[PDB]
């Protein structure tokens, strides 16, 4: 057997390129018992690995998720042509024992894309779930601000919020993604790249002040967020992509005479703090909602896995409407 | 008659005698209050720039009536500013602790027993919630707040480690027990003092001051840590633009949350408890307070500049 892998050739300096990337063809040995043999069949890449790959040694494989089949099975709970997930990196081909693996949701229709558990059903829709339902704790008739709206978390927390009854002021990086969430409904979208002043834009979309914010970008942007937070308003800080290939000094912070004055509960999250009964069912509402019509989904796939550095590139860079997705 | 402090000129970086200006003025007929003990606290840095120029300082005051509820002599709490006598109808005012001791001076209901022991006692209890066993950072650890933020923790069983702006004041918290205390001024790296001082991290952090103070705080936050944004004194006086913020990926892989708070939010059946308790412990020796006396209204901008730049050991009390 043989498999081919992307590993780091160098740590980021900025923005990846093409140069810190090293593709490579190894051998895999046979299976064991117990073992199965997977082939990828989607990768996903995320802004998230932009961070991982720091704690990286130069030559590791690239840190990330997949959607596989088994095509050959020494384990007899895992036959050949099973569906699963699994975290062997950036590879075409792994070996797990198969204590590291997910399978679907047993309710798995074949109506929706298999590449969707890698998206809106997946990590990033499960990040969008518990940081607005649980960290910034939405009931009804908020108004909430999210960036990076057209992402593959942003999207889903807006449309969340919508089916909730709030209302949503999204920012993105595109013209395009601007009139893809307008179709969409939501109430306010600006792209934050041309927009003359963002206060004055943030303060017409919504003039009381903003109860929640759901942040994705970091940096000056939420900054000018911050100053129209309500009083006791509340942040879930879930990334800060703005931030993540800074070669200078972090920008300066927010004024802390608002902060307090409003006192604001601002709380940081990762997705795999749920586990268990709790991300199962958030699972599930995902599910639904998207087979209801409430949750649109958008993919941007990507064919071959050589051109998989390029993919993650792009989503850096916020060139991509739709969740960036690797098909093999 | 009555004597008033005004902000003649808006601070720029830390004040000057010339910002402020002393102005006599006559009180109309009608209560009459005449002010005992006044505070300066490091809020007021910040409050002052909403101030017009020639505006009355904002502070509070224990003041005696001294021309029906408050016949001459009564004792009492009110905030009409930097001002030795002051007129008050009788809504804005606050009777003392009905069992107030004699033993104890009339000015902690300005400090340890006040304003800012409240902040202490629910910055502490609430917005970070210790039940014992964290390990507690707390910095102007011994200012009005924070001397009362590591007595509290230590009385719930936690390690407190303090940070204060001099030598003298790191062996007065010494002697009140705290776990570890530093001259933030001196030591050689904030970074690997504070990393020796707790080589796990830190479950809480109890922020008073701000700035790159609380950047490298946040680098040794254990996970789910909580911080209390209680003020940002380092940025209050500051020249030039705001500093750099915490580094995002520490505060998200870390899962920080991170609350502001003001005393006020806090009042009726919640607010008498916490009051109750901290003379409780005062009285039982828990909590140990001490005072910076200074005698003069005349000299109060004096004493204000002199505890923003921490020269003064002890809640800073203004004696009329
Ligand atoms: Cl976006
Ligand atoms: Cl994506
Ligand atoms: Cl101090």
């Amino acid at each position: 057997s043989m498999t081919k892998t992307w590993t780091l050739k160098k740590h980021f300096v900025g923005y990846p390129t093409n140069s810190d990337f090293e593709l490579k063809t190894s051998e895999l040995p046979p299976l064991k018992n117990g073992e199965v043999l997977l082939e990828a069949l989607f990768l996903t890449v995320d802004p998230y690995m932009r961070v991982a790959a720091k704690r990286l040694k130069e030559g590791d494989t690239m840190m990330g998720q997949q959607v596989a089949k088994v095509v050959e099975s020494k384990n007899v709970a895992l036959p050949k042509g099973t569906i699963v997930l699994a975290s062997p990196g950036w590879t075409t081909h792994s070996i797990s024992d198969g204590k590291d693996l997910e399978k679907l949701l047993t309710e798995w229709p074949d109506t929706i894309p298999l590449s969707l558990a890698l998206g809106t059903v997946g990590m990033p829709g499960l990040t969008a779930y518990f940081g607005l339902l649980e960290i910034c704790g939405v009931k009804g008739g908020e108004t909430v601000m999210v960036n990076a709206a057209a992402g593959a978390v942003g999207s889903v927390v807006g449309q969340i919020a919508k089916l909730k009854g709030c209302k949503v002021v999204g920012a993105v990086g595109s013209d395009e993604k601007v009139a893809y969430l307008q179709k969409l409904g939501f109430d306010v979208v600006f792209n934050y790249k041309t927009v003359e002043s963002l206060e004055e834009t943030l303060k017409k979309a919504s003039p009381d002040g903003y109860d929640c914010y759901f942040d994705n970008v970091g940096g000056e942007f939420s900054n000018t967020v911050i100053g129209q937070m309500k009083k006791f308003g509340r942040i879930a800080i879930c990334g800060a992509i703005s931030t993540y290939n800074r070669t200078g000094p972090l920008p300066p912070g927010p004024p802390p005479e608002i902060v307090i004055y409003q006192e604001l509960r601002m709380e940081a999250f990762v997705v795999y703090r749920w586990q268990g009964d709790a991300r199962q069912k958030a699972l599930k509402d995902l599910l639904k909602w998207v087979l209801e019509g409430k949750i649109q989904y958008k993919e941007y796939i990507i064919e071959g896995f050589e051109n998989m550095p390029a993919a993650f590139m792009g989503m850096l860079k916020g060139d991509n409407l739709g969740k960036t997705i690797v098909k093999a």
